[PDB]
């Protein structure tokens, strides 16, 4: 079992990245943020339960389930922006 299959889905457009595993949350994020841009939030949803991901604990958790489940190929990891950007230049006092 080598190479991660992870889709990625952003305003319905979908994508197919490869991980080599070791695979660290940082990583994989610097990696996705770089792709997609920044800031940029990560929304991971099972099926009747969903977990922002936060810390590599929540990474774990995720893959603990899928293996369980006989469908360990793929993961729903849908990454949505948090709306308006910070930014500012200069304005009057």
């Amino acid at each position: 079992q080598s190479d991660v299959r992870i889709k990625f889905e952003h305003n319905g457009e979908r994508r197919i990245i490869a991980f080599s595993r070791p695979v660290k949350y940082e990583d994989v994020e610097h990696k996705v943020t770089t792709v997609f841009g920044q800031p940029l939030d990560l929304h991971y949803m099972n099926n009747e339960l969903s977990i922002l991901l936060k810390n590599q604990d929540d990474l774990d958790k995720a893959i603990d389930i899928l293996d369980r489940s006989s469908s360990m190929k793929s993961l729903r990891i849908l990454l949505l922006s948090q709306d308006r950007n910070l930014e500012h230049h200069h304005h009057h006092h």
